[PDB]
């Protein structure tokens, strides 16, 4: 698994 | 919901 | 499609 | 756009 | 690498 | 956070 990361600004990570 | 970025080269923004 | 990308750290792509 | 759908238990959409 | 599907309604599958 | 599922043909989830 990895940590993909969105804009919300603050970078949010999702881990995936 | 954030955005994720994507490749495609331009860059594409995806609403999650 | 584009590609995201994910921390590992490496850099990792994912096709989409 | 579509809706994804997890199990979470419950089954949840997800606006993609 | 999958088949993931979304309902847009239609199913519609997603090759990640 | 929850399962996610693709066809791969077998049914694999994914936890996201
Ligand atoms: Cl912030
Ligand atoms: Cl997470
Ligand atoms: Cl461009
Ligand atoms: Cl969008
Ligand atoms: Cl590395
Ligand atoms: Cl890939
Ligand atoms: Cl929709
Ligand atoms: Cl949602
Ligand atoms: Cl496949
Ligand atoms: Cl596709
Ligand atoms: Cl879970
Ligand atoms: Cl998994």
């Amino acid at each position: 698994a990895c940590v993909f990361f969105c804009e919300d600004a603050a970078i949010i990570g999702l881990a995936v």
